């Protein structure tokens, strides 16, 4: 087999698949707090409009995607993120996901270098391994506030083709401002890069203007977006590349050939998502910011003092006083049960490529409702103080 | 200001013959042309309303990730299609559902060939195959075949193996050829997979569109080396649905495969939940499928024949008729057809197979059809394409 896949460990959250399966055998109820699946129902215009335009036949649409989701994505960006975006800019993709794989097929070449700020989604590396593109990490800590480090330019090289992130962050939940964003855009200029901004949960901020990087007009800039965590549609596998630069559009468009189309119900179904008023949005921003600061209050009630507190998205990231994090995480499913109830949570490990980082450290997704959340963070510290006496 | 420096898979890709014929029919639609489509794999039959039905009954109420590999109904439903239709003992292990052939095609590259190795593909073939070639940096390499010889394997297959040779890739039924390769042929292929530890790649998403001869899937030769690609979308008529899958006996290359569609998350959901009721339909569904495309493709040889046309194929499977024209250029005469004519207000378009060939040279007269209308509106498109192609000598 290949290089790519025999290097490649399983992730740490899967490797606590066997043992939550063997708890549950054991009549356990466990709280899923390590998937960052949302539980929000997905809204019924998605349903409604699919119901509404059933098609006789099922065919691949136009690779870029039905012209209506393409001006659906378009018109979103005007009205929500406040961008002049043009439906010819909009490649609709199989998620965000896609996009992604896209975008480093297109900028660069196997063998070639793309810029990734560390912790990050760890399924990036995934992306990369298929496209044959070496993932370079540039780290930077909690305590700095997972800020973007100085040394930034120092990681670029003649193999070097692009840089990618995603603002608002998973897993620390940090949102770049302008600011912040233009500086990255610069450098991107500066030195020929493409910048990829994977924007999967704008519209989950709750501290700070968040700007996406359309904002900031450049032919560097890539946004990637998606309905999975912004409507909970995860399952719906429709996303977008975003970008003034036609070239690489155009080159973007051959690779989407290739592989025909993205699903005809699930297009037809996101136009309806898209087009959700301004209540909507605010619904689901402030479930995610009461979810988010009853965990912080919880965790700050138990003494827990190593933790960020996230300006957008629904993950927290916290340093646990334990020597192995992914010992803890497999231990509370294995050796633990508090009134018959359990708490899985994810290893931070698997979000770093340096070898070491993240040991100690675990993330937390918000996707419960505020009362089973405050009691699945009772769980976890109650055996996170057992583990230690 | 300085350049986009875009990698070079993706600057050294021309853009496919058949789309740049687009431009050229959009333009004739403007000045009122109805243009008969024979161009593309498109069909046009209505999908099953099994599919719709059983999405509408289990409407769930978080559209969520499934398992990675497929929900489990769906693995169960493609098992079970390969034991009562295709006589095979899959189980559900067997099978990781993806995002129609296409990803299929490209995990198996990318879990068998490193970036910079081969893979042997036979010549013509389904030209997007390069596109997944292309993203998982593996190098295709072709396997030229002839019409004159019936498109068969040629006997100088193993002579193109080298230590960066990973695997080898076809369909069957293939396209654009339409042959279909029997139980014997399919022996023989495997034979030289594990003689040389290669993987043999099967795309036999046409499968049911089988005419001649008795169709053998490859899972049918019990065999560590074969991989078998399908899709919803050419036997139903879902190609909307994105929902494919690989199947291997070859625990260790699924579960290699199992990582990739790990960080792809999941299939399309919906599409999945509707995919079941379709892999469950009866006998007559695929009885009237099959027989459509056969008096379709039959139509169309005889429109061939009797317009003095020679060199042809007759399709053994697929809706795919592959055919040499008496011009210097097809693509010049797909293009002219589109621009420069039009009988009664109507033009047809076909695909130069050009595009189909690695080799440079080849197809370069060569057209493929794709019988995708009712067979009296394919009837008419053919006229309209001989009337053409006849005034285009002059």
């Amino acid at each position: 087999f290949s290089d790519r896949v025999l290097l490649t460990e399983e992730s740490p959250i899967r490797k606590l698949v066997p043992f939550a399966e063997m708890a549950k055998k054991r009549g356990v109820r466990i709280h899923h707090l390590n998937i960052g699946q949302p539980d929000l129902k997905t809204p019924e215009v998605f349903f409604e409009r699919i119901y509404e335009n059933k098609p006789e036949v099922v065919y691949y649409s136009h690779s870029a995607g039905i012209w209506e989701l393409r001006e659906a994505f378009a018109s979103y960006y005007k009205r929500r993120q406040r961008v002049d975006v043009k439906p010819e800019n909009v490649l609709v993709t199989n998620g965000g996901s896609e996009a992604i794989l896209f975008s480093f097929a297109v900028i660069a070449n196997p063998g070639d270098e793309i810029l990734v700020l560390e912790p990050f989604y760890a399924n990036y590396n995934a992306f990369a391994k298929i496209a044959g593109v070496k993932l370079i990490p540039v780290t930077r800590r909690m305590e700095e506030g997972f800020a973007i480090p100085q040394n930034l330019e120092s990681f670029i090289n003649e193999r070097t083709k692009g840089i990618v992130l995603s603002n608002p962050c998973n897993p620390t939940g940090v949102v770049y401002g302008k600011d912040e964003m233009r500086y990255l855009v610069e450098i991107a200029e500066r030195h020929g890069l493409f910048l990829i901004v994977d924007e999967v949960y704008s519209e989950i901020v709750f501290r700070g203007e968040f700007a996406s990087a359309l904002s900031i007009e450049s032919d560097k800039v890539v946004v990637i977006d998606s309905v999975s965590k912004k409507f909970s549609a995860c399952g719906a596998r429709v996303g977008c590349l975003i970008t003034r630069n036609e070239e690489l559009i155009s080159h973007a468009m051959k690779l989407a050939q290739g592989r025909l189309a993205p699903p005809l119900l699930e297009q037809i179904g996101s136009v309806g998502l898209l087009n959700l008023d301004d209540s909507f949005f605010d619904f689901v921003r402030e479930t995610y910011r009461e979810r988010v600061e009853t965990v912080l209050k919880k965790l700050e009630e138990h003494g827990l003092k190593r933790f960020t507190k996230p300006s957008g998205a629904f993950y927290i990231t916290a340093e646990l006083p334990v020597e192995d994090a992914e010992e803890f995480a497999r231990w509370m499913l294995t050796d633990f049960n508090m009134d018959g109830e359990t708490t899985m949570v994810a290893p931070l490990r698997g979000f770093y490529l340096t070898p070491g980082l993240g040991k100690k450290e675990i993330r937390i997704a918000c996707v419960l409702e505020k009362d089973l959340l405050s009691r699945a963070i009772d769980v976890l510290m109650e055996g996170l103080k057992m583990f230690c006496s």
